[PDB]
Formats: structure tokens, sequence, C-alpha cells
RNA sequence: ACACA
RNA sequence: ACACA
């Protein structure tokens, strides 16, 4: 139905600031479709390359975030000319252990299953944000002290509810700008939850909201 | 802005 | 403890 990119690979630039990393960049556009792998490059003062399902994931990433503002800087996006990303040697990152990472086996892929694709929803970016896999008492109190500990600006509005699951909470958030919700997406997605007596943490997840409000 | 793959 | 109030 929809159009597709000219390559299974994608290119991004403007990653000069220390706030960018392969985990943060790749999950931001991962909410837009199925992904494969990501790779950083030393050949520029701040750039990287990505491999994804090119139809829906590289089209929508180029439709919604490519050269949008983030962290007080820009994250340029456009199509690659490479045939595919190759693993091998690396040099590490300022916020990562390797210049390379893999997601082809990750559950983070939102379109990887028919039980997700039947209820999935996608829209243009906004200052509104949605979350799932969050504590029952996560509200403005846990959202405020978590963002302030990471040095990130806290949201301007918060909402939390139930009935979506009995295992974990869900709700909406909002910021004073679209780039403010996007930079907080980079720092809070896949973040580990705390537990009062649990044997291990479980990760929180978030993405651009389609809700009608955040309060 | 297209790799110590 | 994987996706829209």
């Amino acid at each position: 139905y929809g159009p597709h990119a000219d390559s299974p690979v994608l290119m991004v630039y403007g990653l000069d600031q220390s706030k960018m990393n392969c985990d943060r960049v790749f999950n931001v556009f991962c909410l837009y479709g199925n992904v494969e792998k990501v790779k950083f490059m030393k050949s520029k003062p701040g750039a990287a390359m990505v491999e994804m399902a090119d139809g829906y994931a590289v089209d929508r990433a180029i439709t919604h975030l490519n050269n949008n503002f983030m962290f007080g800087q820009k994250m340029n996006v456009c199509v690659s000319k490479q045939p595919a990303i190759m693993p091998g040697q690396s040099y590490g990152l300022e916020d990562g252990s390797c210049s390379y990472k893999d997601f082809s086996e990750s559950r983070n892929n939102r379109f990887s299953t028919p039980e997700q694709a039947a209820k999935n929803r996608i829209q243009h970016p906004s200052n509104v944000l949605h979350f799932f896999n969050a504590p029952l008492e996560v509200t403005e109190e846990n959202f405020f002290e978590i963002c302030d500990e990471l040095g990130v600006k806290r949201p301007t509005s918060v909402k939390v509810f139930s009935g979506k699951s009995e295992r974990s909470s869900s709700g909406l958030l909002e910021w004073d700008s679209k780039s403010d919700a996007l930079e907080t997406l980079g720092f809070l997605n896949h973040y580990q939850m705390k537990n009062p007596n649990g044997p291990y943490p479980y990760t929180l997840k978030l993405c651009f909201s389609t809700a009608q409000h955040a309060s």
C-alpha cells in the first residue's frame, strides 16, 4: 500500500552531542516499525547508520523525525546508499560499550507479531507521550524524581490509570514542546523499574501518544 | 555528510 | 511486568 525507502539502510547525522547513543536513537525510530541493527561511524563528527524493514519503518522515520530537534540540537535523517550493516570491529561509545547493537531478536519490535499489529497505532509526533509497564504509584511523584535524577526536564503534565492490565500500570505524559517529549523519549525508554521485593527489574516502555489528553 | 565491516 | 483515557 504505502511507499518504501530506496534501501534497507538509513543514515543519520548531527549526533555530535554526548546525549546521542545507538540505544537511544534506534529505539526512538523503533516505535515506528520493525528494526534489525544499528551502527555508529567515526567518519563524521556525529553520524550513524541503521538497518530496518524499509517499507513502513524507514518511510515513517523519514516522515516524522528525520532532522527534527532533540537535546537542543538536530538529528538529521535520510536514506542510506549502503547494501547492509556489517558487524565486526568496534571502538565503543561515550554512552555504550560497542559502536554496534542488534535488535533482530528483540521483543521491542512493535510489528513483529499479529497480536500487536491488530491493535498497534501510529501518528505524527507531539508533546504528548504514552507509557506502559510502569509502577502502580509512578505518578507525578516518580516521574518528577526520575527525570530530575537523569538531569532531564520533568513533564508539564501527568496521568496514570488502570484497566489496561492487572500486572502493571499505564498512563500519559506531556511537555512544553515536541522536542522536549522527544529528548525525554531517548532517556526514559526501556528504563528499569524498581521493586520492593522483586528478584529482578522489568523494563518500562514509552512512545508518542495518540490519547486525547494528558490529565 | 555513508565503516576499523 | 510490550503499545493509547
